[PDB]
């Protein structure tokens, strides 16, 4: 499979219970859960990887692994996931005009790695106007569009950077960046948020790294509150809701050279006319990285910004 040809275990400062680092039980958890699919009849996603993910959001309890992993497949065949890139591939021309509007008003782009080697992912929520917002787009496809990027991640950003990195990749280090909000739009959507958080809590287990929150409007912490109720524990202590020193937070994980210049880094598109929310730089565009799996496809259509 393409697994041989990237890294299947992490680096060795991973804790025990993912790829590489399993204790004798965790080990042999994870053999019965594969063999209790297996008797399922489930052929995909069976790799290590994938199962030290549902295990660890379950904490090796094998049974409620087994629900977890079970009704995953059932959202992600109702739902059109097994088929989101290829389906998304034949609807390219289309598809790709509305993601273009879309995208300078909800930035949304990977710009390189984290110090571990994570794919950096930026997004800024201040140039939302809800109601302009409302009238391109639906809350229904930028689920979709979250969706295939899940897709994307572990089709060609995880092989890629795992290949770099020398060690396995599973996760990604998010900034969200709310400068220009109004904490009043922030209560406002808690419905959407409420429907990102399903989805991923529930069918992408341990994808979460590191998640920054920066430039929050005051107040923001307790809106904060609100969204708690439905992550779990393990999720919330990935979040940094970030003060006026954020940038020094950032530069602890994110090399200076790859962290935008208004964030506190030194990177500059090559072309200082591109925009970032058409772009899409990382290790997954570099030539000595790319494998079997081919080279991810251009979101923003002519216009993405690979460099
Ligand atoms: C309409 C525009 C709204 C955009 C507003 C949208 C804001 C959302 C922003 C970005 C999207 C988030 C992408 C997340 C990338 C990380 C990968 C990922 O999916 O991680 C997953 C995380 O799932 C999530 O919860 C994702 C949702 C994150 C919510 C972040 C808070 C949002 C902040 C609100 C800001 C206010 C918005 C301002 C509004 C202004 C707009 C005018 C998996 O977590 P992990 O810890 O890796 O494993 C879990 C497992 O899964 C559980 O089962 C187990 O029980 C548990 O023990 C663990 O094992």
């Amino acid at each position: 499979s393409i697994l041989d040809t990237y890294p299947q275990i992490c680096s060795p400062n991973a804790l025990p219970g993912t790829p590489g680092n399993l204790t004798k039980e965790q080990e042999e958890a994870l053999l019965q859960f594969r063999s209790i699919l297996l008797e399922k009849n489930y052929k995909e996603r069976l790799d290590d990887s994938t199962l030290l993910r549902f295990l660890r959001a379950r904490k090796f309890d094998i049974n409620a692994s087994v629900e977890m992993f079970v009704e995953t497949e059932r959202w992600r065949e109702e739902y059109g996931a097994n088929t989101i890139i290829e389906d998304y591939e034949n609807n390219k021309e289309a598809e790709d005009k509305e993601r273009i509007k879309l995208a300078k008003m909800y930035p949304q782009y990977y710009h390189h790695v984290d110090k571990d080697g994570r794919p950096l992912y930026f997004e800024e929520l201040g140039g939302i106007n809800l109601k302009k917002m409302y009238k391109i787009t639906t809350e229904k496809q930028m689920l979709r569009n979250l969706v295939k990027e899940y897709e994307l991640f572990a089709t060609y950003r995880v092989p890629a950077c795992s290949r770099r990195a020398g060690y396995l990749i599973e996760t990604s280090c998010t900034v969200l960046d709310l400068k220009g909000i109004s904490l009043s739009n922030a209560y406002h959507v808690l419905s959407y948020i409420k429907d990102v958080a399903d989805i991923s809590q529930n069918y992408y287990p341990e994808r979460m790294g590191k998640f920054y929150i920066i430039h929050s409007p005051f107040g923001f912490s307790t809106m904060f509150k609100m969204v708690k109720p439905f992550l779990d524990p393990v999720t919330v202590s990935k979040i940094f809701i970030l003060g006026s020193s954020y940038k020094k937070e950032l530069l602890k994980q994110i090399p200076i050279e790859n962290l935008p210049v208004k964030y506190g880094g030194t990177s500059v598109l090559h072309n200082p006319n591109d925009k970032f929310y058409y772009s899409d730089i990382g290790p997954w565009r570099d030539p000595r990285y790319i494998g079997p799996e081919g080279e991810i496809p251009n979101i923003f259509g002519k216009f993405t910004v690979t460099s």
